[PDB]
């Protein structure tokens, strides 16, 4: 409630989110941007087995790709839930509430965060020494030629606000403490909590991008389409899991539902 | 340019009372006994009030909602500066943007126990709407839940002129043709929100972003909506009528 303990909230925030993800938007935007460390680029199915004496990937073709981003996001549950129990209040909340917390959340975050490492055409992958465009991955087969392309239109939209990684460690603290999710026990402390993270977004954004009109306001609309890019899929998943599949024990509880 | 804002937002709230003849203010009043309406609690009430149910009643939801459509896009002409954008572009905004303020504005209508029906006259009751036909009776709930957890940010009137503002000149629609003077619109309603929620609601902590983050759960229930209205289009064939009815009441 005080301009300097918002400030220190910002701080502690940013911290640990240094502390939690190894690679930051600054990094990624420092091999995008060829600023002095360069990635190896996957366009084509000769490229992807090029890529494998280079990178370290692969840990049929679309499906090793998308058992592969699955075993990633493993590793993002695993960075997201260290960075949560970070956020001041949060392994205080009733324990129930605070799987539910991360049971909805992680996947708005992990799509936040994947923004920072995507451009107009494509990604980075393997801890940014491989580059994997976005034609390549709208050109897979059966359905996975689309499990993509949603979050790269979110993201060119998304990346148009220039937040850094200084404003996406409070918005990333923001999605968690959502009140809205369903089955939460004690809604009252969770939103408490909120609050405080709400007015350091506010300042810090005032502060760090003061030329930007409204932009705290534009940012928190932009939760409306990670929400929609999570409905999709969820849904898609359960079309792999009757037709080939054959899902990791962390994986396993986000996906009931 | 607070005087600018304060400016924008009385004029906006004269507005919307010229537009909408029901009230938030005057639906509450009714609600809570502050001429009571006829209530519609099980079938006999329906047939008495008046003068295949699960059907008539969801047409009848349909109809009254067209209406509300003239009257918000009436409401829409008096945003400053959206009447300059290009029709096209106005066109689009309303497209999109009026089920998210059917839905905003139902909330006004609505406690935990019914809504409020016919301007007022007539209050149907939640455990009535909940025990419906499985396709109908699911399209409700919903909307019940939403509004409660909405009502629960106790949002006046003038508050709602904003608010409602601000959905329409949302300038990520698709098929915009120039978003700029949207989005330059949208900047001063939000300032313009922002401050009045300050004002009048001085102890309400953070209510800006809360209001905005109810936006997030607006297009979830419009999406579901959209999505359960494909399903009668080819489920239910007695939804048909007069074929000079269902183009008119079909969006
Ligand atoms: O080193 C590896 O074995 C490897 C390492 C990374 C990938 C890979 N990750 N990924 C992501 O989308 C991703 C990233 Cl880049 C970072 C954090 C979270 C994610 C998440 F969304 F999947 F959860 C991809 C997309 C498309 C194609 C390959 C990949 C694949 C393989
Ligand atoms: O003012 C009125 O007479 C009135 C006005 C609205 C309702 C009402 N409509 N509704 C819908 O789900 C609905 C349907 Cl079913 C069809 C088309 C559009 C809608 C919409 F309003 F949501 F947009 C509801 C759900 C739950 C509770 C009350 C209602 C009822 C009465």
């Amino acid at each position: 409630m005080e301009s300097a303990d918002l400030r220190a909230l910002a701080k502690h925030l940013y911290d640990s989110y240094i502390k939690s993800f190894p690679l930051t938007k600054a990094k990624a935007r420092a091999i995008l941007t060829g600023k002095t460390k360069s990635p190896f680029v996957i366009y084509d199915m000769n490229s992807l087995m090029m890529g494998e004496d280079k990178i370290k990937f692969k840990h049929e073709v679309a499906i090793r790709i998308f058992q592969g981003c699955q075993f990633r996001s493993v590793e993002a549950v695993q960075e997201i839930t260290e960075y949560a129990k970070s956020i001041p209040g949060f392994v205080n909340l009733d324990l129930n509430d605070q799987v539910t917390l991360l049971k909805y959340g992680v996947h708005e975050i992990i799509y936040t965060m994947l923004a920072s490492l995507m451009n107009k055409d494509g990604v980075l992958i393997s801890e940014g020494q491989g580059f994997m465009t976005r034609e390549f991955l709208k050109s897979l087969r059966k359905p996975f030629g689309d499990f993509m392309e949603p979050k790269f239109e979110f993201a060119v939209k998304f990346n148009a606000l220039e937040l850094d990684d200084s404003d996406l460690a409070i918005f990333i603290a923001v999605i968690i403490l959502s009140g809205d999710r369903p089955g939460l026990l004690n809604v009252k402390p969770i939103e408490d909590i909120q609050d405080n993270l709400l007015q350091a977004l506010e300042l810090q954004l005032k502060l760090n991008h003061p030329e930007s009109s409204q932009l705290f306001a534009k940012l928190l609309q932009k939760m409306t389409d990670l929400r929609q890019i999570v409905t999709e899929h969820v849904q898609l998943l359960q079309v792999i899991k009757k037709t080939e599949t054959d899902l990791h024990p962390l994986l396993q509880e986000i996906y009931k539902d």
